[PDB]
């Protein structure tokens, strides 16, 4: 499900692709190149920027982790094996979330 | 730029994302399964809905694949070599859209 750009509703994999879509956020979060793929450089801050926008206390990698994991049946994202805290979107699943 | 869904303000870009949301378009437009790629199955149909949805008289296969071409310097899309009406969305491109 879509929200609005910056909002506090925001679902996380909308405010993965929000930090992916400025370069400025390289140090925490970058694109691999191919297909999707995308390497959190600084996990702990991706977790620290999602605890701010949801205003979440506590949030931390092990939450952010989980919320991951979530999506892996849902054809939203997929975990990156070989490789250190890599993920893939499913543009498959965000085509119908768009919706 | 991101349009409301179903709109007649829509880019071209979003409205094939639309068409392929939807499993019962296949006659007409499918995903291939990897990295983005998709397959027009009917492209007369795809650039007749396309025409319908815009209200543009005479938009036909010639106009549609110029309207395509123009994202390939945008990273927004790419043509498939080798294959059948078959394009790729960059979605690097595509998140800087949702913005
Ligand atoms: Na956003
Ligand atoms: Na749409």
């Amino acid at each position: 499900r879509l929200a609005n750009p910056g909002s506090g509703q925001i679902q996380l994999w909308q405010f993965l692709l929000e930090l992916l879509s400025d370069s400025a956020n390289a140090s925490c979060i970058t694109w691999e190149g191919t297909n999707g793929e995308f390497k959190m450089t600084d996990p702990d801050e991706v977790a620290r920027r999602w605890g701010e926008r949801k205003s979440k206390p506590n949030m931390n990698y092990d939450k952010l982790s989980r919320a991951l994991r979530y999506y892996y049946d849902k054809n939203i994202m997929t975990k990156v094996h070989g490789k250190r805290y890599a993920y893939k979107f499913d543009f498959h699943g965000i085509a119908q979330a768009l919706q």
